[PDB]
């Protein structure tokens, strides 16, 4: 949905292909990249630090998933799904969702799918997007994201 869609797309992306590569991208964010440019800060800290306690769990669901090519990622939908909506909603699990999305980016990169990445990436905004619009509203988006992690300074 659009301004909320385009934001968050733009987020998850440059996340997820700057943790493929190691190459962080120069090119303008739009509309509020301020905030965006915020946003990636926070994801580089606390998203880092999902991948690196969360681990063992992350390597489970990769193997469990078996991606392999673009159809992979394009039927991961309703697991993603499944997953994601059971239980409380909090910026702690959108992390989560967010940072495995770039464990499977490193991923495909490792596998030379680096063109999964952008679907892999839409489709988790698609779910992110669908799943929490009304709680994302309520939070003030990305704003509120940057918020909530705001390290006291
Ligand atoms: O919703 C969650 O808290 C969650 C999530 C986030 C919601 C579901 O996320 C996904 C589920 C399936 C495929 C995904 C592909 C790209 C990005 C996220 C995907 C999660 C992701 C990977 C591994 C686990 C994940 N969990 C549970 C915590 C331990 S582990 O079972």
């Amino acid at each position: 949905g659009d301004e909320l869609y385009r934001q968050s797309l733009e987020i998850i992306s440059r996340y997820l292909r700057e943790q493929a590569t190691g190459a962080k991208d120069t090119k303008p964010m739009g509309r509020s990249g301020a905030t965006s440019r915020k946003a990636l800060e926070t994801l580089r800290r606390v998203g880092d630090g999902v991948q690196r306690n969360h681990e063992t769990a992350f390597q489970g669901m990769l193997r469990k998933l078996d991606i392999k090519n673009e159809d992979d990622v394009k039927s991961l939908s309703r697991v993603m799904i499944h997953v994601f909506s059971d239980g409380v909603t909090n910026w702690g699990r959108i992390v989560t969702l967010i940072s495995f999305g770039a464990f499977v980016a490193k991923h495909l990169k490792t596998i030379n799918q680096e063109s999964c990445i952008e679907p892999l990436a839409e489709s988790i905004t698609d779910v992110l997007v669908r799943t929490k619009r009304d709680w994302l509203v309520k939070q003030r988006g990305w704003d509120g994201f940057v918020e909530f992690f705001h390290v006291e300074d």
